[PDB]
């Protein structure tokens, strides 16, 4: 497994998302997020007012992991989970919140260089 992988994630509007989180514990949501990333079944919801209360906790965020540079168009990112106000991981700015993708029509694709850790 290389340390990072280039992915193009479908960006979903929150009201379209059918499965509003990955599971019921921090460890489960991180595990499931990683599996859906592997399978090409992970979407991204950009955070704006009203978005997080419409999604299910624990949340999985992708956050920016370096400023140096975004290789080949793909922002370098890592996963950080949140439950009841506590975060598991420390990283940079949030690009969005990951959710299962089950065929919803995206509004854009977001290119990222994902750290697998
Ligand atoms: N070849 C590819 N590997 C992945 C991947 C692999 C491992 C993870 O933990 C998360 C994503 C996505 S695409």
């Amino acid at each position: 497994e290389k340390t990072h992988v280039q992915l193009s994630l479908p960006v979903l509007q929150v009201r379209d998302v059918l499965v509003r989180g990955f599971g019921d514990s921090v460890e489960e949501v991180l595990s499931e997020a990683r599996q859906h990333l592997k399978d090409g079944t992970c979407g991204l919801v950009e955070v704006e007012k009203g978005v997080l209360p419409q999604l299910e906790q624990p949340y999985v965020f992708i956050k920016r992991s370096d400023a140096r540079t975004a290789p080949h168009g793909h922002v370098m990112v890592e996963l950080v989970a949140e439950l009841e106000g506590i975060q598991y991981g420390r990283s940079g700015e949030t690009l969005g919140v990951l959710v299962p993708h089950v065929g919803e029509i995206p509004v854009a694709y977001r290119k990222v260089l994902l750290r697998k850790n």
